[PDB]
């Protein structure tokens, strides 16, 4: 897994080199400043550059796991990069390619942070310092719901160097970030003419730990981000994260588990978190789903009713 | 003050109709929706329209009385706005003729405030409901350094509705605001080519209760919000509130006080919060200018370089 910083030196030698002199890694490729945020324009508020040690008493890498709860969108327009997350982190193993071992905030932490990323035919070593975008004390850009965690708004953070600023993350494609997170190929399927086993497809996908999406297409720029009135977001990457089924007036009905990168604002209809649909169906078989009403960004669907609305998915298998 | 909603109503009637039936009052003429917000367009997260009662359990207009620490900006660049604000804190009269008297949030509140702007030859009454853009909990423009306070927010969401929404606040200009705030006539100075007399008539001016602000030029468009080594904001609209003479080291200092209404980030040299020039100062006269070494956005320096770093002064006269 290639070094790809400018001192040609190695996130373990710079680490050590940090931790010798009793410094803070500075990261010189991608500096804690305004070109480093947006290259368009420089913003009209007062970012302050911060360490999780200097936002929170108590900063954490990982805490509770890496987990798709962990992925809630700040103020930037990648959607796109952020389901890929969520998606990824269903894979406790491809996961671990991205995310290398044993960083934290404890013994052996010089302010210095490292990812792996897919880029052309390769597996890139991305190495940062962990001074993040805030604004009034807080992350601007992606958070985890547990403000002590900051392991994904590191990755982001890395995902930004590798595009260049956070800006260039605006806006995107999920199966950019897929690729860059599996090396694998996406394919597209299209929801209103896809295979009769479709479902069966998903189903063998997401088991075999391939990453998967989906979104609604947006017949004009001027429909992006539009909230339809059952909750869905237009031109938004969603990610799809379990595939199911109950008994339901005694017949089965096919189910599939969606996630809004936002963390939150969800599907109202059928199977949604407060629908009527969940009140015929028992505890044991609810606690299998793991249904309950938060709004969380994630809700289960009908099948049939996810094929109505949404209009694109995106397969990525790893390997 | 002219009546300006599409109902004819005045402030009064519509808020004895609302607490008549006892509901909140929505406005009609600045939904709390997209439109009033952008247009072009979405914001790439879900902002959140909530009263200050849904923000803060106890929710209140004016805190500490309505003074130019409450000027704190959120995210839009409307600094020549707020620049304009806090220079109109500092003449008491003036503000309540922009601020109508008896507005709360305790007996006879109903959701509904409202403010006066000068418009070309009338003043102008601009009626307002107070649900406010908020994302995560937290107001996203404008607001107090005092969480529980909304008079500041208010007044921009009033001024937004006068120019048809927030994105229309984005860039402007510092003498259309004082003007707006006042009905005088303005008056710019340039700072390096001003009348070999310049000080008294800022200090004059600045007793008078006059609106002064200042700024740096932008020589780009992508020079704007530029940090300067001395940590001043380029194409940024300062308000100049404080004018006063001290002695140090033998001589007299004409000094100048400005304020970046970011309400933080400040000057860095001569003079500046922890810059040693004070040491040299007595305590007695420290205490009448009140220095204070805190990230305030409001800063003394000598006269001098304020002419040296400075392009232009504008002031806004009553008489
Ligand atoms: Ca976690
Ligand atoms: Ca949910
Ligand atoms: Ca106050
Ligand atoms: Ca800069
Ligand atoms: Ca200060």
């Amino acid at each position: 897994a290639r070094i790809t910083h400018s001192s040609g030196q190695s996130f373990e030698q710079m680490r050590q080199e940090c931790l010798q002199r009793g410094t803070l890694f500075e990261d010189a490729d991608f500096p804690a400043s305004n070109s480093s945020l947006f290259y368009s324009e420089r913003p009209q508020i007062p970012f302050v550059w911060k360490r999780p040690g200097e936002i929170v008493k108590n900063p954490e890498f990982i805490l509770g796991g890496a987990t798709r709860t962990d992925i809630c969108q700040g103020e930037l327009g990648d959607c796109w990069l952020l389901a890929a997350i969520a998606s990824l982190t269903l894979n406790q193993k491809a996961l671990a390619r991205v995310i290398p071992q044993d960083q934290s905030f404890g013994p052996g932490y010089a302010g210095i942070f490292h990812f792996q990323f897919w880029q052309h035919s390769e597996w890139l070593d991305v190495v940062i310092d962990d001074r993040l975008p805030t604004f009034r004390d807080r992350l601007v850009f992606l958070h985890s719901a547990d403000h002590n965690e900051f392991w994904s708004a590191l990755l982001e953070k890395a995902y930004a160097k590798l595009n260049g600023s956070y800006e260039a993350l605006k806006g995107g494609s999920a199966i950019e970030a897929m690729e860059d997170f599996t090396g694998g190929v996406a394919e597209t399927f299209q929801t209103k003419e896809a295979p009769e086993n479709f479902y069966e497809i998903l189903e063998k996908a997401l088991k075999r730990g391939s990453l998967l999406g989906c979104f609604i297409d947006t017949r004009s720029a001027a429909e992006s981000e539009a909230r339809t009135p059952f909750g869905l977001i237009k031109g938004h990457a969603y990610s799809v994260t379990g595939i199911d089924q109950v008994s339901f007036r005694g017949q089965r009905i096919e189910l599939i588990r969606i996630r809004n990168p936002w963390g939150q604002v969800e599907w109202n209809g059928s199977w949604s978190d407060s629908s009527p649909e969940w009140r015929s169906v028992g505890p044991a078989e609810q606690k299998r789903l793991c249904h309950t009403a938060l709004d969380d960004g994630e809700f289960w669907m009908a099948f049939k009713d996810f094929k109505a609305h949404f209009d694109k998915v995106e397969i990525c298998n790893l390997t």
